[PDB]
């Protein structure tokens, strides 16, 4: 359907408001920084849609301590405005929190899918539960398959990148190859994306099983398959910083998605 009438400042060809950072990929991919994107404009064309985003989150052990103030955060930060659905998948039912929702926000707690999140939701999105969102994390991600820089190694050559780097692992990559370190949380994208990613991960993660191979696991795998599958929206660190660890640098207009000590 058509946008509305809307009213908002012209955006100027030959004035970029972000110099200082890459904003597009070399296949054409928007990386997502503050400043490139009008969100009341991606706000429509979502909900138009009548856009259902689930959020997935596992929390064992220890790590149930960190739900509230995850689901506390993201209801003032994620999505807001959309339709979403959580899915909290823990060894500990009765340890989930009882944090109150907005309209439109479902919760559903799973014991410790793939058919049941294709008529569920539109998009899937993968994070960490010891985080929380101190600022806007929007429908400006959504896209076919995104994935997040990792904070540590957005300025760094890749031949510095913590790649896996035996030849005998699935998820090798070669010192000459790599567009960028993605952290091996927050990445997403729709159902259908997330789905052939996440069994293309779970069948070389059995063959390097199988040749008795075990570096960082779950983030190789996913850099290896991002790297072959290349993503239609990268975030930007924005969305996945740890400001104790890294501070507050001024390429940084906002701090979104972080670390909770
Ligand atoms: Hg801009
Ligand atoms: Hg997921
Ligand atoms: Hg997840
Ligand atoms: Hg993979
Ligand atoms: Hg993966």
């Amino acid at each position: 359907v058509s946008l509305p009438r809307m009213v908002y400042p012209q955006p100027k060809v030959l004035t970029p408001c972000r110099k200082d950072v890459l904003v597009v990929t070399p296949w054409l991919a928007p990386i997502v920084w503050e400043g490139t994107f009008n969100i009341d404009i991606l706000n429509e064309q979502f909900r138009l849609q009548n856009t259902t985003i689930g959020l997935t989150v596992f929390a064992i052990k220890k790590y149930v301590a960190f739900l509230k103030l995850f689901l506390e955060t993201a209801e003032k930060h994620f999505m807001v405005g959309h339709r979403v659905h959580y899915y909290v998948f823990t060894d500990q039912p009765a340890a989930v929190p009882r944090v109150t929702l907005g309209t439109g926000r479902q919760l559903s707690v799973l014991e410790v899918c793939e058919r049941r999140f294709l008529s569920e939701v539109d998009y899937l999105v993968c994070v960490d539960v010891d985080m929380e969102f101190r600022d806007h994390v929007g429908v400006e991600i959504l896209t076919p398959l995104f994935g997040t820089l990792h904070p540590s190694f957005y300025g760094s050559s890749r031949e510095a990148f913590t790649y896996e780097r035996r030849p005998q692992s699935q998820a090798y990559i070669p010192k000459d190859e790599g567009d960028f370190y993605y952290m091996g949380a927050f990445f997403g994208g729709s159902v259908q994306e997330v789905q052939r990613l996440t069994r293309a991960c779970h069948q070389a993660m059995m063959v390097d099983q199988a040749n008795g191979i075990e570096v960082w696991h779950d983030a190789s795998h996913l850099n290896k398959y991002l790297l072959r599958h290349k993503p239609t929206k990268v975030l930007s660190p924005e969305y996945l910083w740890d400001q104790q660890l890294l501070g507050w640098p001024a390429v940084l207009r906002k701090l979104r998605f972080t670390a909770v000590p």
